[PDB]
């Protein structure tokens, strides 16, 4: 039932994944500015959050994030099926220097972007559904922090 709530809500945002993911990342850096230096491209550090939004590579990474979320939505009823992919994704992020602790801020940023996009439509069952999906995704990724 909640899996339908996820599919329904994702529909709207999935249509413009970069615009929506841009909200997610803007929120993320507003909450935890210390994540900005972890995006090292061309050996350089972004000075300010707005610098990231001018970077092709950074915007590409937004698209990657939204693609993975889309995969979880696709498999919302399965999700044993992404276990291995997510475990390795966690390993990768550990390697680029993301702390597992920062996953919750990412979660809050996702939930923020959904709330702002859905407005009246982001009902508390909708929040709860997404909290439990995202939490599941993070459980899988956390295996990669070994
Ligand atoms: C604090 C949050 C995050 C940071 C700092 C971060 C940073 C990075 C960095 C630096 C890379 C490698 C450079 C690049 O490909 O652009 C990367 C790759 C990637 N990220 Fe993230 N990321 C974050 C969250 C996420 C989330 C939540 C997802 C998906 C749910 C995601 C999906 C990806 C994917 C698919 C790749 C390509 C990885 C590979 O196979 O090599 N990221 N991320």
């Amino acid at each position: 039932p909640e899996s339908e709530l996820i599919r329904q809500s994702w529909r709207v945002v999935s249509r413009s994944p970069l615009e929506h993911g841009t909200v997610l990342f803007a929120r993320l850096f507003a909450l935890e500015p210390s994540l900005l230096p972890l995006f090292q491209y061309n050996g350089r550090q972004f000075s300010s959050p707005e610098d990231s939004l001018s970077s092709p590579e950074f915007l590409d990474h937004i698209r990657k994030v939204m693609l993975v979320i889309d995969a979880a939505v696709t498999n919302v009823e399965d999700l044993s099926s992404l276990e291995e992919y997510l475990t390795s994704l966690g390993r990768k992020h550990r390697a680029v220097g993301v702390r597992l602790s920062s996953a919750s801020t990412v979660g809050e940023s996702l939930l923020y972007m959904l709330e702002k996009s859905l407005g009246p439509d982001f009902t508390p069952a909708t929040r709860t559904a997404w909290s439990r999906l995202y939490g599941a995704v993070v459980q899988a990724m956390s295996r990669g922090w070994d």
